[PDB]
């Protein structure tokens, strides 16, 4: 009946003001959030775009993920505003110019072409990705045939089949960063243990972007083959909190005991985007339970 369209957004405001409160606990917040990502509407587009005045990065960048993988044009002036803001992390302004790129609408091109030259390297790489990935879709005349994974991909997997072949691509340092990321969703695809450690090596080379990439590829796969380089990376001092934290977040997702005793190893890291990201794993391995 009609009392449907009513109920539906009476329940995003609820669930947008759990969103927007900063003493809701973040594994709540986080609920929140992916909830309103498969509502979509504006109203969630509202909500979402009214928590970028966070404290949390992690928080905010998820906010950006959700609005790239939502698909919806009506985002794209928020995300614009976020790309630009030089004050929002760079995990968070790489977030925000790699939903342009998923939205997948060109009245973006001009300004991802802009960004491409920032200062700031995983945006600079993020944004390059992007204007590649428009211009795929230009030639090809729409997203790729739908794969394995229901993600919106920063790349279209590559076509070649064959594993070592693609793990070649992948830890080519003087092949283009597309052609790269192609090859590492090619990998994802094709599965098994030897891809999960063809992907796994990818942690050792690479940028920053290209290393937590390989991080949440490894987190959709979720072999655990991947646990031992994956708990490596996060127990990296040295490495990208970016990176520490996409690693985490796969740890996460795999949630075998390994991967857990990995994750509270950490939580209480120095670095605010790991020690959130394992706290959310965690707290949700615990939902689970419960
Ligand atoms: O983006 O982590
Ligand atoms: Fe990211
Ligand atoms: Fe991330």
């Amino acid at each position: 009946g009609p009392l449907g369209s009513m109920v539906t957004e009476q329940e995003v405001d609820a669930i947008g003001q759990t969103l927007v409160d900063p003493k809701q606990p973040l594994q709540a917040r986080f609920r929140a959030l992916f909830t309103l990502r498969g509502l979509g509407g504006p109203g969630a587009i509202a909500w979402i775009s009214q928590a970028f005045d966070d404290d949390s990065a992690l928080l905010k960048h998820e906010l950006a993920y959700c609005l790239g993988q939502m698909q919806d044009a009506r985002a794209i002036p928020m995300l614009v505003d976020v790309l630009q803001d030089t004050r929002q992390e760079p995990m968070v302004r790489h977030e925000a110019g790699e939903a342009l790129g998923a939205i997948g609408d060109p009245e973006v091109l001009e300004i991802l072409k802009q960004y491409s030259s920032d200062p700031v390297i995983e945006v600079a790489e993020t944004c390059q990705l992007a204007v590649r990935r428009l211009e795929w879709l230009q030639q090809h005349g729409g997203e790729p045939a739908a794969g394995p994974y229901l993600s919106v991909d920063p790349a279209p997997p590559a076509e070649e089949r064959d594993v070592g072949r693609l793990r070649e691509a992948l830890l080519d340092e003087s092949r283009p960063l597309f052609e790269r990321y192609r090859a590492m969703f090619a990998l994802r695809n094709a599965g098994g243990e030897e891809a999960a450690l063809a992907l796994a090596e990818g942690l050792h080379c690479g940028s920053a972007l290209f290393r937590h990439e390989v991080g949440y590829v490894l987190g959709q796969l979720q072999h655990e083959a991947a646990v031992p380089q994956l708990a490596a990376a996060l127990a990296r001092c040295t490495e990208n909190p970016m990176v520490r934290h996409e690693c985490a977040e796969a740890l996460g997702a795999i949630a075998r005991p390994a991967c857990l005793a990995a994750l509270q190893a950490h939580a209480d890291d120095p670095e605010r985007v790991v020690r959130e990201s394992c706290e959310v794993a965690l707290d949700m391995y615990e939902h689970e339970t419960g």
